[PDB]
């Protein structure tokens, strides 16, 4: 199967799979059940950003979730990376929607990943910043119902013509180049990503949220991850 | 065929294809013979860098090359590369050897795009930086003879065991993300590159060079590209 | 006096200084009496982005700036920057209003300066971006009548408590560090900057506009320079 | 008195103040006494990297330091250094001899700070690089013994014509521009530096060593700050 690490910020709360009673962000290694939740008071029709930071010294997945005008939620987790995922990977938004349903906009992606080996400095990197996607955005991979293109947004779930969210749907998007996360010289490795994202809803109860994750380089949607499994996961283990 | 835009390091003079009486840098537009060349005091053995620079509101494409304790070479030539190449492209080094012969060997390649659009403010980017090449170095596509990995190090061309570069080698590397270099909303789009490199033969006469290029997106080395060719270009034309 | 170079966003048409008869963006070298001028679509009360750029290899100073869903303008001018500039130089943004009168209200600001030298590479730096302004902005040498802070921007000119703009105000905001552009050992300096604006009046005819300029280090505003002068220049030679 | 954070590169132990018996990598919180120390295998005459990282999310200081063949050494203390320091600081380098002595010699050294708000997305930024130093480094405040631009270097501590270091220096250099490491509305802040240094003596036993450190803006060298106290603190305690 596939090797996922990702920050959801999970809109819908399905507590049979240990998701509090709430709106959250969460850190997910290997299991859609998050080792670490923060309470997230997500508002419908806002546009809000979320930052995603780890580095190889610290060994802590971290991220930050905001809204304009409004306090922001936080959320970590102690992992060493290197034990959980492979040296190579891709980098990717995911979202879904079940029988409750929200739009999954993303209106901006960024990324910055560096490796400083002991040569002098020496510093390897890789950048991408993404503020506008445009209808053959060749640099993404759209996996599923994702699009590019409709008021030069990334929807990673289907809306209908008239911009209502559709159920039963799930959508992502990763960049075309792999990233190398570990090197065997490497002194220092770090990763920082941030989206700025539209969930919007008809319905009082919006599902089922967006993720940042990353993954081996091959990886695909699993069979049956709509709804509560966000497009990341094959089952709720 | 495929269309290319590079600036040469040419190492070489082939007087019948319009190469000027000594080594030199030039611009190259679909064609090996130099829209503009400058004369490059090479130096055998010694590390050099060069920088590519071009933004579409100038529309000038311009490079330096230089050596430390050494004065620069610069060539300038203007092209609107909007009526060049196409929207997306890849961009790559390329270098080869003939008869005559040299390595081509690359220490640390980066690279900048930037499209900045009408929508406040705002800025779309790509950006990589190596400073070493390691033995599978996934986020590059290598053609021909190039490799990565020995001292850490990416050969355009082929090294035997010893070090000894080979004749009649050509290689390339591009990266592997497509590059977005037009857009119709774009106000201003630019790029910048920087490679340094080491080129090294046992003969005072090396050849072929070393080039930096922008291409479609599928191009691959030319039959019969090498040696004056540069693993560019199908023939003289 | 001081040595002032600047890109204009001239609101306000003064034919007997050489403005073109209608708002213009306009590049000003050691003189008000711009060297080159563009006819400029200015819109009151929309947030607009300027864009500069130049480079030591190029010696080509341009410019572009726009708004949300309208065509861009665009001005250049062919200068040899390091024949005008001390090496050592202090970049900023000014504005006025005369007897006209507009806010010149500062969203953000960017700004990146590279210096190549022969060394391997070897690149030296400075970059900012603001995209808030606080109320004690340490960084920033406020001149005139500028303040920082009031809804967390930069307001060069003189703003009512009810918002209203005053007449007869200049100010100006510089960097705190000193920039270096030009140095013995470079073969490319390069420089880029961005602001975000918002010049609104209650009248058809604002005045006087916003510049972005690069002086000594030591600039301030010249007696007299409220109005046509832009807080740049003593004079209209 | 001063306020003080540092990364020690401390070259001499001092055991009676809390150093380890061998030379190594502190973190120096408000003292030279360090609150965690590593143990740094010091190489007398070669060139090393330093990387210092830090963020308010995670609240812990880190840094590490190698090499070129060689294993790094790391140090990391869980500090909230909104609690430590102001709001505004200046970023510097410092270093000493005493009685025993060395060069203090910098390559290169960059920073990068960063403070992302709740607005979109957005972030405010501060980055330098050198990685050469001349004469009149006017972005440099240079404070006792340092000086700029011997082989383009910054020698913080005193070395004689011919090149051989002195006993009894002193010697800082702290970057122009203040630096906003909390504000109000952030929601992350964060910061790297990297330097590289040349350490050489000799003397089996070099002393004292190098610093990367962050001061209230108007910090100064402390009256006796030589040796052991790295020209940071004025007395043990
Ligand atoms: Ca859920
Ligand atoms: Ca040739
Ligand atoms: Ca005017
Ligand atoms: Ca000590
Ligand atoms: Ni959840
Ligand atoms: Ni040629
Ligand atoms: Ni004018
Ligand atoms: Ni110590």
């Amino acid at each position: 199967a596939d090797t996922i690490v990702a920050v959801e910020l999970d809109t819908y709360p399905n507590t049979d799979i240990g998701d509090p009673s709430y709106p959250h962000i969460g850190i997910d290694i290997k299991s859609v059940r998050s080792k670490k939740t923060a309470k997230w008071n997500m508002q419908n029709g806002k546009v809000g950003t979320a930052h995603i930071i780890y580095n190889s010294v610290d060994k802590r997945l971290s991220a930050v979730v905001s809204y304009p005008n409004a306090d922001s939620a936080t959320v970590s987790y102690d992992v060493d990376l290197d034990n959980v995922l492979p040296e190579w990977v891709r980098v990717g938004l995911s979202a879904s929607t079940g029988l409750y349903k929200e739009t999954n906009t993303i209106l901006s992606w960024s990324f910055t990943s560096k490796l400083k080996s002991n040569s002098t400095h020496e510093t390897n990197a890789l950048h991408f910043m993404f503020n506008q996607f445009s209808k053959d955005q060749k640099d993404l991979i759209l996996q599923g119902d994702a699009t590019t293109g409709t008021d030069g947004n990334l929807e990673l779930t289907r809306v209908s013509s008239n911009g209502s969210p559709q159920g039963s749907s799930v959508g992502r998007a990763l960049f075309y180049a792999p990233v190398h996360i570990w090197e065997s010289s490497a002194v220092v490795a770090s990763f920082e990503a941030t989206f700025t994202f539209l969930i919007k809803s008809p319905d009082s109860h919006p599902a089922d949220g967006i993720a940042f994750f990353i993954s081996n380089i091959d990886s695909s949607i699993p069979s049956g991850s709509t709804g509560r499994l966000l497009g990341l996961f094959p089952d709720a283990n």
